[PDB]
């Protein structure tokens, strides 16, 4: 897992989320949606949508990408000892929304790409590799749980 150091990083940069977690949340998703075509299909509420006009528009994709960066950060709050909040996740991620772990790097890199772009001068070459490494850890305590709820991520 991180070190003490590697936590404080990726621990500053999410203060500066918080901020503004609802436009983060809509440039997260839009950068996921634009790069990644295929991703947007597992959304019922705005699959439909076509361009970055519509996505910028819409509440429902704010809503979303409010509530995804707002429960990870829950989850980077607890440096690692996330099993209680990463539980309901991969449930939900593994039966009702159906999420390759390939989707979860997908908007890992999503999310480094708007912190490198939002917030430079708070996300450097270490603080990037800690925000990589923090990440990493997510997906594959995730893929873990995958297996044990029946699902081939
Ligand atoms: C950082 C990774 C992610 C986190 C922390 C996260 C978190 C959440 C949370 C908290 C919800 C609402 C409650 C629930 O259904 O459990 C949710 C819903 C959802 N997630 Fe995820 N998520 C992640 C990645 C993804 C990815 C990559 C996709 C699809 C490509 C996805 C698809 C969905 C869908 C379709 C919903 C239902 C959306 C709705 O209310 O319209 N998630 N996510
Ligand atoms: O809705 N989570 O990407
Ligand atoms: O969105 N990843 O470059």
């Amino acid at each position: 897992g991180l070190s003490d150091g590697e936590w404080q990083q990726v621990l500053n940069v999410w203060g500066k989320v918080e901020a503004d977690i609802a436009g983060h949340g809509q440039e997260v998703l839009i950068r996921l949606f634009t790069g990644h075509p295929e991703t947007l299909e597992k959304f019922d509420k705005f699959k439909h949508l076509k361009t970055e006009a519509e996505m910028k528009a819409s509440e429902d994709l704010k809503k979303v990408g409010t509530v995804v960066l707002t429960a990870l950060g829950g989850i980077l709050k607890k440096k690692g000892h996330h099993e209680a909040e990463l539980k309901p996740l991969a449930q939900s991620h593994a039966t009702k929304h159906k999420i390759p772990i390939k989707y979860l790097e997908f908007i890992s890199d999503a999310i480094i790409h708007v912190l490198h772009s939002k917030h430079p001068g708070d996300f450097g070459a270490d603080a990037q590799g800690a925000m990589t490494k923090a990440l990493e850890l997510f997906r594959n305590d995730i893929a873990a749980k995958y297996k044990e709820l029946g699902f081939q991520g």
